[PDB]
């Protein structure tokens, strides 16, 4: 009912760019010798720094908000992995242009440290999406609203409990990231962003068969984990194995 606040109303992606996180330190010890087990639970450590952020970004998020909270929730635990991997492919191809694996400022990975943290061949998976960053010359913009669809990337097997708000709200910022590649090859790149949008999911499956293992194995392997994650965990693994997790694709 208001011409001005309507024209002054700042746009969903201008939005997304005020509310994104400030980069989490990992508080990483330079001190201890870079062992696996002493490089994952560091990893593990930052993970629950970063995802207390997540919560707070989700929270103020256009759309996500209206969800019901026992939707929010489990969009957050379905997806925290796959926010995660593509957060730190985005920030090493931002702050080193895809050279290292830019975790946090004080944990930039090299290959000596992607050896040593025994989760080589999924770090290479991780930078690999950096790499096609790079290809693509990914803007933040696209970048913000390509996270957005992450965390609506996988429901419950039967459905949200307001299905029809959620699938309404993942329409919307389709069409934001649609709008954002506006022409000539403006279908071929949003074609290129939600193909790699997709293979995120096979690459967010390995890093939870990773990431569940250790966490069964925790004690024998001497991998530590805090509160946050082991909360998400706790309720996230049994869903996932037990097949009540379903991923959203473009395509297939
Ligand atoms: C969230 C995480 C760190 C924060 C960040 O910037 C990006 C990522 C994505 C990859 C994630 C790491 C972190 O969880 C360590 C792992 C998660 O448990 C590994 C373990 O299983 C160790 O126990 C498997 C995959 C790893
Ligand atoms: C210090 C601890 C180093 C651990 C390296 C673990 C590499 C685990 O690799 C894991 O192996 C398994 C074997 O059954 C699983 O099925 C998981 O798919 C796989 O990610």
């Amino acid at each position: 009912l208001s011409t001005i606040s309507r024209a002054l109303t700042p746009s969903p992606v201008m939005v997304l760019e005020n509310i994104e996180p400030e980069i989490v330190y990992a508080g990483y010890d330079s001190s201890k010798p870079d062992t696996a087990e002493n490089l994952l639970s560091t990893l593990n450590r930052l993970a629950g720094k970063q995802m207390i952020q997540v919560v707070k970004w989700a929270k103020v998020l256009p759309g996500f908000k209206n969800l019901p909270l026992e939707d929010q929730i489990t969009l957050i635990q379905y997806s925290w992995m796959s926010l995660s991997s593509f957060a730190l492919s985005w920030r090493s191809y931002k702050h080193t242009n895809s050279q290292f694996l830019y975790f946090a400022p004080d944990l930039v990975f090299n290959e000596e440290k992607m050896h040593q943290s025994a989760m080589y061949e999924l770090c290479q998976g991780m930078h690999q999406i950096s790499l096609q960053f790079v290809r693509l010359q990914l803007t933040f913009e696209e970048y913000t609203i390509m996270k957005v669809l992450l965390l609506l990337s996988t429901i419950p097997k039967d459905g949200l409990k307001s299905q029809a708000a959620f699938e309404e709200m993942r329409t919307n910022y389709i069409k934001e990231l649609r709008k954002m590649v506006t022409s000539g090859q403006s279908w071929q790149r949003f074609y290129q962003l939600t193909k790699l949008l997709d293979s995120m999911h096979d690459l967010v499956s390995d890093l939870l068969e990773f990431c569940f293992y250790t966490f069964r194995e925790s004690h024998a392997l001497k991998v530590e984990f805090p509160a946050m994650l082991v909360e998400i965990i706790s309720d996230q693994l049994p869903k996932v194995e037990s097949g009540n997790a379903k991923p959203l694709y473009f395509h297939r």
